[PDB]
């Protein structure tokens, strides 16, 4: 059948171009390419993971391709597919992933007529994906086998192209579709991908006088600089850090910069905002990609890496580290003196408990914010948050599957080693929202050292910081946004058959150092009633 | 006032000056002026608001609130993933014609494409799934034209509200409603006392457009031999009321002439008349697929079903000359007698309790005016393989797409609104029952749809019956393709969830009993319950090939 | 050869469906259904048009749809196909037209990697068209020809359906793909009869109105006809069917107090028609067909399909209104007598007085759709065409010839030994302009007998003169940017495409319309636009 051949060659390309994951869910209909994928995951060559959810599916391909940098396929068909892959789809769009989504139309059947089994179609695909590209039908001509391997596997490298932003920069999620009928041609020697793209670089140098009182601000996708290491840097969880010259947060509304470097996408801290935002302030927008991040459309110029002039005065950098030093002491003293656990006790204890090499995993809302209140130092560590569009959708599946994709990479370099863990740090509503994600079959793969910190203060804390959180409204946001739902998470965990602790957060370091399960949640019960007067103790004592 | 408190009360007046009872709310800073104007519209009792946390889940509570009661029902959510997750829901609002409405808030346009947090293309999102896509200005500061945007914003509401209950096309489905809304976004300590630009006087909706009727009289002789095959949607016919109906259990009945679908292969109908969109029995697919019987196909609306290649008509009632052979009627009525008393005697000749078994208790505790909600894969197979009569009972499936998410939270939902619609009618008795059917691998995957906040409404009589045969109703009864895929191997080991403890993490009251204490705990209550029955799935193909071999 | 099969068993049910007019364009490859369309077309049961202007194509589709109230396919292969066609079908869209894009896919090839050839798409397939069906490749399956039969014929119908609006009372255009891989028929059903039959529809939806109260009717594109309002004052576009003899000069509108407006389709002319509906102590009624109602300022009070009235209209007020018409007439016919230059008004004017029952008549935007309303025109017996949907000056040659043919069609139908009658179009010169390649047409291409095209011709936009632009204060400017003078020889571009031309006068015009010429012809009358506002700022001044 030229249909199995042409299936065989696409997921051996695939395997080529770097894939070593695929997610799937049972559908109405076979997964596009599923018996050459089942040949190949009882080969070895490829990993599946099966879940029933689609939603947390699609989320689990983000962390399987963030854990390690490796391009993910997702391969599902059912008439929900479409629509419950959607929120994935949006922020592998928004954050840069390479996430491969399969499909397999039947073009023997008819569209449109009604409600299609295989693919019920939203508006999004067209907004979102770098590139939608379908194979041919298989045709029946053995005469030409050697001009149709080369089709498809030149087809298939596009893909991977695409969705890794090889010749782009500018990774993403891409549409490939295999149509099928209802009811292997080697590829290039020593196993290299059809079409070979060699290394690409995309230069934008920008000229920059760092005499002036710079500060740098890093944010999601920020690129490594050596030339401003120097610099005081406010760094968000997920920037690389170029340097050892750290900026709190809380000390920027103290200071009087008067140029900014932005490396990458800042999604943090009002503060960052109103200095972006400041029109007697030069910002110089560094980034990889097509677009720059300018919300207020007052930055002065952008490109990708800076030629410097000048240095730091410096009076300048030893006042922007004393502020930094301020900053810290006012959190780990008002810290200390508050008599309640909040979730930033939590994000404290969590940032200390860390060591190098380990994977940190934050999800949206107070706990990627409060790791940088607490000051954590990223050096060593890989951080992963899903800034694209800061979602508290999935990122049970997602830290999942980055300690999967992340365990996988340590295993291959054939260290003897344990597996380096994987820490997440999610608020409760976000555990409560892909709770789902905890459920997986005996059959599937399951992390080996990850520890999933659920920081439960029954509800939305963020908002007792906004305006929303105000003593005005007191009655009010309870329960419009505080949001309080009462859940037994320890219930929850033994349903699924997690392993599950609730601890008091001292007790939180001592639990993580000790390993256990390959697989568990630690709860620590915190506050939010008094969360707005602790941020309100410490910017007093800075 | 400033503009989005402003807009946002004129909007939720609006609204519910359309008709929109209850609205279902979703946590954001986006959606602030909503959740604001929602919640004042709840504190004084304009509507009925339930807060949740998964907007997934969220948007099949909404669907269960309109289904339940038959009104236009919101559901409101701040920017980016938010929106997004509402498409399962959306799908399912699409194909079951519900009058769903998709609120949310967004960044200004002019955002998009800058990097601003949280943002992404919403406008046109779910592309030709909703009815309408429909986005208001970004409210501007100027008083002097306060008045000229009242109007503006009272008529857009109009046009959501007219897309979602089809007012004009009788075909309603979901609305994408999108608003631009920028800061401040929460109520100013000062004007205190503003007011908000009225609406029309009297209460009545800024633009009235009352529901359309949809009329397309089709001619049928009734002297052919004639079945009638009514699916979800189906409207009712009097004059039809006699002959032999095949009636899918969310089909309401117009006769007293029921036809088993088992039955049906073994009759040979000269004609169909198709009620409706029937997708459920293979025996009905098999014969609409057979090109050669004639097929009239009867809607409510513009929709009708592409099921077969033969349907010589559309209509949305007949006109019928002449009567049935009493001979045909006789035969039919012989063939269904016939089929059901196979399918209770293979039942009680049956040593162990199948999610079949389960099916036909619950089928009989039922009395009329109780609500009953199915799971759109097996139980409500089951339930019209074991014969339910389903006359004075509302029968609620999310027969749109038939997918297994939020089966949970349209129970809920269903039941809040049905509950409602009675607490007007102004009776001073007890709730009506709604009783939900659902298998457990719905259950669990929609478990996160039992978890309501302590604040939040809670439904007054619904008890939720879980047929666990730990693992489907999937590789019995077949499916070739099923057993070589590969993504079929987690249904290949029991999952072993324990129910209990799901109920316990959402805090709902659980009990595992035993087939024949269903009937009983039934009639006795309290508030919202599971009951758990354990089942076998080993001898379930055992018992089907029974019931086929007593025809 | 399955493909054969099917193609046969599409054309058939199309033309079983009231298709009579087929618009193709040559392409890289062949267009969808093309030996089967050529078969038909051989034996008459359709008829084949063929231009190389993808653009002028549609808008000759559109024609031929508008003209009789048929359902046309277009047909066309190419690389630039999907874009050249985008105007018409957003026309068709907005203005209900029942168009069928046919397109041809091939599943054996790849897409996405490159340019396409075949069909490169735009956006706005997804927000346009009432359907997209995909009919699906052909097997080789002769057992199934009876169930293939069956399938195609029924997607057939619902693509017709979707078109026509047969169920939905809101046609518009529709994507219908066949696929492609690369002497017995199946027979649908007997008597010529539809494989699925759509017996009318009705969508009802009354309305209470109280005529006793000072009503006003506004009638605009697509409005439907209303016996129980026939007798009210009646502001009605060109396009907008009569319901009775009440006429009310737009210009009359702003001299009356209408207590309540009654609103038929939509209306798109006239600025003191906006402001009364955008009035919010005016309670505004719209009663139209289709899904959405017409209500730019939100002012309106409610909406259906049909009036339920109760009183009526007070004596006073009819003959005030009947009075200020009067008054509005003759303020026009006096000033454009006393006027010095021919203007576009006089050739509008003209145009309208020598019309007759029976007739068709085209209109371009721009000022000509406008003039004649202010010309009074009477339009009872005469069918109004004019692409009010999206009211673009492009394309509407192609309408006009289009529209022609389609009306000639449906009077060679009937038995009548009659000459066919007239379409006469009215456009202005940037419009002429815009579409002078709908022209060109060859030997082979169905050619109207009784179209007489007439291009009042003032050198420019005509309808920026009348407006804020128009102001003296932008005399230096607005001439350029708005006016945009061409100098463009009309008698010598009919000439290079052998149409018979003419540059006449206005008082000739009616001589000229009663005796034929060719099939086709072009009457020039050239006309000042230099005059104009003051023309207007005299027919103010006399009210
Ligand atoms: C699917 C979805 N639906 C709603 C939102 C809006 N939202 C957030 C956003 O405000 C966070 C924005 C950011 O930059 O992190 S943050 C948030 C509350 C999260 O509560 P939590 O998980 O208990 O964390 P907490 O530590 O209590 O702040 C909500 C509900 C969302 N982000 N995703
Ligand atoms: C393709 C396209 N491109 C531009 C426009 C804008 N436009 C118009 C519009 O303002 C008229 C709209 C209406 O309601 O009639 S009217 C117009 C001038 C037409 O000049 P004309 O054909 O010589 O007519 P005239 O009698 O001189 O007014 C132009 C350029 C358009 N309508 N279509
Ligand atoms: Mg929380
Ligand atoms: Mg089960
Ligand atoms: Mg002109």
């Amino acid at each position: 059948n030229p249909s199995t051949t042409q299936a065989r060659v696409v997921v051996d390309e695939l395997i080529r171009g770097g894939v070593r994951d695929v997610v799937l869910c049972p559908g109405s209909r076979n997964a596009p390419l599923a018996f050459a994928l089942q040949d190949a995951d009882r080969s070895g060559r490829i990993r599946l993971h099966v879940r029933i959810d689609e939603r947390t599916a699609g989320y689990l391909a983000i962390g399987l391709a963030i854990g390690a940098g490796a391009p993910v396929c997702v391969a599902m068909t059912s008439g929900t597919a479409v629509a419950n892959l959607g929120p994935a789809v949006v922020e592998a769009n928004y954050a840069r992933v390479p996430l491969i989504v399969l499909s397999a139309n039947r073009p023997y059947e008819l569209l449109g007529t009604g409600a299609n089994q295989t693919m019920e179609q939203l508006g999004y695909f067209g907004t979102q994906v770098r590139a939608s590209i379908s194979l041919g039908l298989a045709e029946d001509a053995p005469e030409r086998t050697s001009a149709l391997n080369a089709t498809w596997r030149s087809a298939t490298c596009r893909v991977l192209a695409a969705a890794t932003g090889a010749r782009t920069a500018n990774a993403g999620p891409v549409h490939f579709d295999i149509p099928l009928r209802e009811p292997t041609p080697p590829g290039r020697p020593a196993g290299k991908p059809w079409t070979y793209t060699p290394p690409v670089t995309f230069d934008q140098p920008l000229d920059i006088d760092l005499s002036v009182d710079t500060v740098v601000i890093s944010g999601h996708g920020a690129g490594v600089h050596p030339n401003l290491a120097a610099l005081p840097t406010v760094a968000e969880p997920t920037a690389p850090r170029s340097g050892d010259n750290p900026l709190h947060p809380l000390a920027l509304p103290l200071l009087r910069p008067q140029q900014v470097i932005m490396l990458g996408r800042p999604t943090l801290h009002r503060p960052v905002s109103v200095l972006l935002a400041d029109a007697e302030v030069p910002v110089f927008a560094l980034t990889t990609g097509p677009r720059w991040p300018d919300v207020s459309g007052n930055s002065q110029a952008t490109g990708t890496r800076a030629v410097t002039t000048g240095a730091p005065r410096p009076a300048w950098l030893d006042r922007c580290a004393a502020m930094n030093r301020h900053a810290i002491a006012a959190v780990r003293e008002q810290l200390a003196a508050h008599p309640l656990t909040t979730g930033l006790h939590v994000a404290a204890a969590v940032s200390h408990a860390l060591r190098p090499g380990d994977q940190l995993v934050l999800g949206a809302s107070n706990p990627v914010r409060d790791v940088a209140l607490a000051g954590l130092d990223t050096r060593g560590i890989r951080v992963r948050s899903n800034r694209g569009v800061a979602g508290i959708d999935g990122t049970v599946s997602t830290a999942i599957g980055a300690a999967l994709a992340y365990e996988g990479a340590h295993e291959r370099t054939g260290s003897p080693d344990s597996p380096p863990r994987t820490i997440a740090l999610i608020g409760d509503l976000t555990f409560v929202h892909d709770s789902s994600g905890l459920l997986i079959g005996p059959t599937e793969p399951i992390p080996r050292s990850l520890t999933i910190v659920v920081s439960n203060d029954n509800g939305g804390g963020i908002f007792e910081l906004l305006e929303q959180g105000d003593p005005r409204f007191s009655d009010v946001s309870s329960r419009i946004f505080g949001t309080p739902h009462d859940v037994d998470v320890g219930a929850l965990c033994r349903a699924y058959h997690v392993e599950s602790r609730q601890i008091e957060v001292d007790e939180l370091g001592p639990t993580l150092d000790q390993p256990g399960a390959g697989m568990r949640v630690l709860e620590v019960k915190a506050d939010r009633s008094s969360l707005r007067q602790l941020h309100a103790a410490i910017k007093a004592a800075l």
